[PDB]
RNA sequence: GGGUAGUUUGACUGGGGCGGUCGCCUCCUAAAGAGUAACGGAGGUGCGCAAAGGUUACCUUAGAGUGGUUGGAAAUCACUC
C-alpha cells in the first residue's frame, strides 16, 4: 500500500477540479501545487550559547520529524559581531508525503494553540506565490514538552508553490482551508 | 691592561655632512615584441598550510529588490532581476 496523506488524497481528489474550473487552466497540471516547505530559525546568540542552537536543532527535529541543518555565516559581520563560517542558522526542509503531513499538522492543530490566534496576514507573499511568515512560540506545538525547553523561541516558515502569482496561491491556500486574517 | 703597538671605521648622494637607501616580488613611468634610468610615483616581503597538498565526484557566489520571531540599513530562510 502506498499510504498517502489525507491532505494529498484531499488535493488530487477535489482541489485540482475547483482550480481548473476557478481559473479556465487549459490542460490540467499548470493547477499549483506545493513543492517545499522551508523552516528556518536564526539564532544569532547561538555564537555565545551553544545550549540555544542545539535546542533549536532537537526541537526542530521534534516537531517535523527529520533532523536540521545549521546554516553558516556567508559573511563576517561586526555589527552582530559575526566571524565568518560560525553556526547562526537552522533549517530543515520537507518535501513530498512529509510536506503534506506536517502542513495537515499545522494548519489544524499548531495555529490554534497560539496565543491571540486572529489567522494569518493574507499578504505576506513575495509577489511569486511564495508565503512565509512568522511563530512566535514554538510551544505551540504539542509535540515539544514544555518542561525541556531552554528558552522560548519562534522561527519562519516559507511555502514554496508553483503559482506563477499570489492569486493562485492564496486561492489554493484558501482552499486547503489556511486561517488567513481576513 | 690606550701604559704601549699594529690597524679598521662602506658606498650611493644634483659638493660633502645630516637624513634616507642597499636583497627579492607586483604595477606605473616604459613611447602597443623583449629590454630601458632618476634620492620618479604606489605597495609587499625574510612566511603560512599534515591540508590551505594529491585525486575522484558533486555544487556556485556578491549586490539590488521582495516576503519574514526578536531582526534594526545589514545575520539566517525563500523568490525575481
Amino acid at each position: 500500500m502506498n499510504y498517502v496523506p489525507e491532505l494529498k488524497k484531499y488535493y488530487k481528489d477535489s482541489v485540482i477540479k475547483e482550480l481548473v474550473k476557478e481559473f479556465e487552466y487549459k490542460s490540467i497540471m499548470q493547477v499549483p501545487k506545493l513543492e517545499k516547505i522551508v523552516i528556518s530559525v536564526g539564532v544569532g546568540e547561538a555564537v555565545r550559547n551553544k545550549k540555544l542552537l542545539d535546542s533549536a536543532v532537537l526541537e526542530l527535529a521534534q516537531i517535523t520529524g527529520q533532523k536540521a541543518v545549521k546554516t553558516k555565516a556567508k559573511k563576517a559581520i561586526a555589527g552582530f559581531k559575526i566571524r565568518q563560517g560560525q553556526e547562526i542558522g537552522a533549517k530543515v526542509t520537507l518535501r513530498g508525503n512529509a510536506m503534506y503531513e506536517f502542513l495537515y499538522k499545522l494548519i489544524h492543530l499548531a495555529l490554534p494553540r497560539v496565543k491571540d490566534f486572529r489567522g494569518i496576514n493574507g499578504d505576506a507573499f513575495d509577489g511569486n506565490g511564495n508565503y512565509s511568515f512568522g511563530i512566535t512560540e514554538q510551544i505551540i506545538f504539542s509535540e515539544i514538552d514544555y518542561d525541556k525547553i531552554e528558552r522560548i523561541s519562534g522561527l519562519n516558515i516559507t511555502i514554496v508553490t508553483t503559482a506563477s502569482n499570489d492569486k493562485e496561491s492564496k486561492a489554493l491556500l484558501l482552499k486547503f482551508g489556511m486561517p488567513f486574517s481576513n
